[PDB]
């Protein structure tokens, strides 16, 4: 009843609605992977790195990088998440003075995008033209990376 195109997925990897789709082979998200011991927020500077799921960190368990508009970052998350960027809620972005690249995500079009955080707070995508995440419609984050 959200009436959206792109599904969100539970912590077992099952879509809450619609058909499942696979992640891009070169995305930083590697599935299958466990998640959901807690909802643990973090910051851009301290995003978890590859390998961190083994030991976790001082904030608690780590499953990977999650992001939603705000921007808000998590190192683990329990609720439904996007496995692909929901391009229905993105639009063309204008120039960004300073960016931080945080991963590589599959788009809802099946294509591979670099994902960034702009200094203005916007979440940006670039293929391999820039798009920005303008609508936090479902308030579900995008699972960017498996740690
Ligand atoms: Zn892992």
């Amino acid at each position: 009843h959200m009436g959206v195109e792109e599904p969100v997925y539970d912590a077992t990897g099952k879509p809450l609605f619609g058909d499942p789709s696979e992640v891009h082979p070169q995305s930083t998200l590697k599935l299958p992977h466990d998640r959901g011991r807690g909802n643990i927020k973090t910051t851009l500077k301290n995003l978890p790195r590859k390998g961190d799921c083994r030991s976790g960190n001082h904030l608690g368990p780590v499953s990977g990088i999650y992001v939603k508009p705000g921007p808000v970052f998590y190192q683990d998350y329990m609720g439904p998440v996007y496995h692909r960027a929901p391009l229905e809620f993105f639009s063309e972005a204008q120039f960004c003075e300073v960016t931080k690249r945080i991963g590589r995500v599959t788009g809802s079009d099946g294509r591979l995008y670099h994902i960034y955080v702009c200094i203005d707070g916007c979440i940006l995508l670039k293929l391999a033209r820039t798009l920005k995440w303008i609508r936090n419609f479902t308030d579900c984050p995008l699972w960017v990376t498996s740690a």
